[PDB]
């Protein structure tokens, strides 16, 4: 898994078209979304993650949570970003892992948001630019 | 080298303060910048790249140019983004390679911009979200 964490003033997205044959079912009002003062977690689930979805998810939840705590981010946004890597995990498994990460962060007490899975999506973000506002994390199963 | 390419409506940046002991000298006007209808290339120069700066730079220029052509972009913006990777190359090497890429892209005839090297920087971007608007490349020398 490849994770790019961006502490932002906001994140705004706009669904433009389906990127998969069978994307995540959503309704019309979810075709646009936004979250303020948020740590955006751009995530690409990698093929190697299929080996152990649960372990990767738990570790992702831990790493993302640690950064949020550091920057005082109360809001976290899980953003499907497949092209952060080249070896992509299957969409069914990717979706599964992203759901687990979302569920895990919510359990940790954060106000978590997410963008629909399986779409071509436009987005606007404003990075605060502080010392820990831009961080990347590579998370893989215990090999 | 790690490269994140974002085809955007715009890229806007604001220098905060230095993140390295000796950053790229800058004038007041260089503290802020903006470019529109642009392919933004967030680049992280990695340790492995120190083995062959020219090679990595040449490949980066080629890859970036091919994408810009693919997405029909005439403007390209080189954005030093160290944290795209975990294994960073020396700053002196990172700066030289970033400068090589910037110039290589200009040589291709593109309208190219670049953000100052060595600073904590805030930025605003608007990704077009169309196909090919988000791509990444890992470039490693011989
Ligand atoms: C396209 C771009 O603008 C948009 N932002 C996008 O990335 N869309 C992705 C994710 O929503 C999801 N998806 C599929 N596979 C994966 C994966 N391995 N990891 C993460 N997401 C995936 O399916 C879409 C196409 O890959
Ligand atoms: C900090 C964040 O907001 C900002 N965006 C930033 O990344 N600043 C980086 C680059 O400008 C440059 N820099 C140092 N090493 C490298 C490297 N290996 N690759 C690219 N740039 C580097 O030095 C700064 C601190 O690492």
């Amino acid at each position: 898994m490849r994770v790019l964490l961006i502490h932002s003033d906001y994140i705004e997205y706009e669904v433009k078209d389906k990127a998969l044959k069978n994307p995540e079912p959503i309704s019309e009002d979810m075709k646009r979304g936004r979250m303020e003062e948020v740590l955006v977690a751009f995530i690409s689930v990698e093929k190697v993650d299929e080996k152990n979805p649960e372990e990767v998810s738990l570790k992702a939840i831990e790493e993302i949570s640690k950064v949020a705590e550091q920057v005082k981010a109360e809001n976290v946004f899980v953003y499907p970003f497949a092209h952060l890597s080249s070896e992509l995990a299957k969409p069914s498994v990717a979706m599964d892992i992203l759901n687990r990460v979302y569920q895990g962060l919510k359990e940790r007490g954060f106000n978590v948001g997410k963008a629909p899975f399986g779409y071509y999506m436009a987005f606007k973000i404003s990075c605060k630019g502080h010392p820990l506002a831009e961080l990347s994390r590579t998370i893989v199963p215990e090999e």
